């Protein structure tokens, strides 16, 4: 089997990315962002506390036949981002694209934090790390892919994220009309539960290449990237006027500058992401400084190939008993 689904960015600045997924029967259509970083499926629901549901699209597990209380089951998650949500597990079926998983743990959010309140946009999240991170207890449950794996055409998934654009998540099969060139595949690290590699170095516009070894993950639920503090102030001293601000929380530049691109190794091949992908724009509705779509990671513990990275590329995630990553143009 596969899947195709169109994934849609949920505003003017590709702050995350929407793709429909059908749970339970009949139907109910909720929109979710697939997160490479997490591994957990939930969604608001008839049982989300009702002060903390703004606009989002709920599941109600009582209006689907298929549904059933994973009796006992809680979960309860806390993101990078120090975003958070718990509740209880029903299993029910779940479609993405055409594919069907019978049986997949839907999370049902009773309690969600202020920023998924806010954003009426995202209806749930749908994880793609590594099931060891899935945080049901007291029985751990699979990921969406995880379940889906043995029936698809070949253990994969991709991911091609537009910018300023729709774009594809594909399930079981490589599309070979949706990049350039070759695709090139690189190790992949499971120890911490995500899509762990290791970048072979950087350039900053036209400049030299430097070699050096970046780990970090590729993390489809992040929307920036985020390096070390060396990489990323060679990135913004080439662009006058950027500065890190403590206040604002990161390197901010003046809207009206040029951004030079920004490229990441992968083996020997090079993704160049374009200048303007790493314009996030004013801090402030109406102000002139701008916030910048690379910024340290030096106080999450991990680098992270977030949207702006990831966008620049077609990547697919080999689900293979030894799982790799691969990035090709586009």
């Amino acid at each position: 089997s596969t899947g195709s689904a169109t994934t849609t960015p949920i505003d003017s600045l590709d702050d995350a990315y929407i793709t429909p997924v059908q749970i339970g029967t009949p139907a109910q259509t909720l929109n979710l962002d697939f997160d490479t970083g997490s591994s957990d499926l939930w969604v608001f629901s008839s049982e989300t506390t009702a002060s903390e549901v703004d606009g989002q699209t709920i599941y109600t597990p009582s209006k689907s036949t298929t549904a059933k209380l994973l009796s006992g089951a809680t979960w309860s998650i806390s993101y990078g981002d120090g975003s958070s949500s718990s509740g209880d597990v029903y299993t029910d079926t779940v479609s993405v694209g055409g594919l069907t998983v019978t049986g997949q743990a839907v999370e049902s959010a009773k309690k969600v934090s202020s920023s998924f309140t806010e954003d009426s946009t995202i209806d749930g999240l749908l994880g793609l790390a590594f099931s060891t991170l899935n945080t049901v207890s007291p029985t751990q449950q699979k990921t969406f892919f995880d379940n889906a794996k043995a029936s698809l055409d070949s253990p994969v998934f991709t991911a091609d994220l537009g910018y300023h654009a729709p774009g594809t998540y594909n399930f079981g099969f490589i599309d070979t009309t949706a990049y350039t060139g070759s695709i090139t595949y690189t190790a992949v690290s499971t120890k911490q539960g995500f899509w762990e590699w290791t970048s072979t170095g950087y350039a900053v516009g036209s400049g030299t290449f430097k070699s050096t070894s970046i780990d970090g993950i590729a993390d489809t639920g992040t929307t920036l990237l985020y390096l070390p503090a060396t990489v990323v102030s060679a990135y913004w001293a080439q662009v006058s006027g950027a500065k890190s601000s403590s206040s604002v929380g990161g390197y901010v530049f003046p809207c009206s500058a040029t951004l030079p691109s920004f490229t990441f190794g992968v083996g020997s091949a090079r993704i160049v992401i374009p200048g303007d992908y790493i314009d996030f724009g004013p801090i402030s509705t109406g102000s002139s400084s701008c916030f910048g779509g690379i910024q340290s990671s030096a106080g999450i513990g991990i680098n992270i190939f977030g949207d702006v990275a990831l966008k620049a590329a077609f990547v697919v995630f080999n689900g293979a008993t030894t799982p790799t990553l691969g990035f090709a143009s586009k």
